[PDB]
């Protein structure tokens, strides 16, 4: 072409920002389970199922904030299990899955389904967490916690780079859906 005199400001190439910012501004929920089994359906099938309040809760903080990231993490793993942000609010259409429950708990409890999109299809130890620290609570690392705790900013987004690099997933379309 022509006319292209253009004085460089600044430089960049990495896939790190996008990721940064489809949570820029966003709400982090850690959520632990008692099993394998939930959190590879929740993978297989792309959703995951809880609590009413959880619910409920996730959807005023998120039309409310602007997004929602879940972060997987099982107990008496030693790591993570991944990580998901909510595509949207949740639903009651036909029916949820016939996810794994004890022999105590009950299906109706998990009330309806979201649509997380797994961004990262990896796993994380908890030695590259083993750093971090939330100070919503007593300046205490993000190993300690239960179901369903709010984390800053700062804690989750280190968290969530911790990860490594995903060549599976497109991350672009979860920042052109937002945008458009």
């Amino acid at each position: 072409g022509s006319s292209g005199s253009s004085g460089v400001r600044a430089v960049r190439k990495d896939q790190t920002s996008k990721l940064k910012y489809v949570l820029q501004d966003a709400r982090f929920f850690l959520i632990k389970s008692n099993n394998h089994e939930n959190v590879s359906l929740a993978k297989a099938k792309g959703v995951w199922s809880t609590l009413p309040v959880n619910e409920k809760k996730l959807n005023l903080a998120f039309r409310s904030a602007r997004s929602v990231i879940l972060i997987f993490s099982v107990r008496e793993s030693g790591k993570f299990q991944g990580f998901a942000r909510l595509s949207s609010e949740s639903h009651h259409g036909g029916s949820p899955i016939h996810w794994v429950l004890p022999a105590g708990m009950s299906a109706k409890m998990l009330g309806g389904v979201f649509k997380i999109d797994w961004i990262c299809r990896r796993e994380l130890p908890f030695t590259k967490s083993a750093h971090l620290t939330n100070p919503w609570n007593e300046h205490k690392p993000v190993k300690i916690g239960r179901d369903g705790q709010e984390i800053e900013l700062e804690c989750g987004t280190q968290l969530c780079l911790l990860f490594p690099p995903d060549e599976s997933i497109d991350l672009y379309q979860v920042i052109h859906k937002m945008r458009h």
